[PDB]
């Protein structure tokens, strides 16, 4: 599999779910990643009216937010918020007319998914484990 890959479907749905058009393992995603924000939608809501998202600070949430997504260790449960996440950043980009952050965030997720994640990721199952968790 490939995390970049895997960022950029991710990513390309979450917009297109909203009528923005951005230039096995995903459908699994997709439907963990909505089962998460839909329970926790309130806490979503508080989390995007308080972003406040330019190109100045967006580099900040989100080491603001994956330093303490993981600060205890990491679980499948933290990697599906970690889209859920991005996702909102995507979003939140593409309202405020700030779509080319969009490709800062989609690199952002790739690193941190390759540099810091990719460890656990192997010795919990590679991405088939989550497959054999959601098909
Ligand atoms: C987007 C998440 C990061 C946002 N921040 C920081 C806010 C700005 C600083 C957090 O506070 C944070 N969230 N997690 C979680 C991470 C995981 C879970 C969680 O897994 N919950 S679950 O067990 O009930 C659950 C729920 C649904 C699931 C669906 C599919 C699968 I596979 C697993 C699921 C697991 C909850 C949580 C968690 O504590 N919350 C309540 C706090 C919160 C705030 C905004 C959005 C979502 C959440 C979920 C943590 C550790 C932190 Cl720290």
């Amino acid at each position: 599999y490939d995390n970049r890959e895997i960022v950029m479907k991710y990513i390309h749905y979450k917009l297109s779910q909203r009528g923005y058009e951005w230039d096995v393992v995903h459908l699994a995603l997709r439907q963990a990643g909505d089962d998460f924000s839909r329970r926790y939608r309130g806490d979503f809501a508080e989390m995007s009216s308080q972003l406040h998202l330019t190109p100045f600070t967006a580099r900040g949430r989100f080491a603001t937010v994956v330093e303490e997504l993981f600060r205890d260790g990491v679980n499948w449960g933290r990697i599906v918020a970690f889209f859920e996440f991005g996702g909102v950043m995507c979003v939140e980009s593409v309202n405020r007319e700030m779509s080319p952050l969009v490709d800062n965030i989609a690199l952002w997720m790739t690193e941190y998914l390759n540099r810091h994640l990719h460890t656990w990721i192997q010795d919990n199952g590679g991405w088939d484990a989550f497959v054999e968790l959601y098909g």
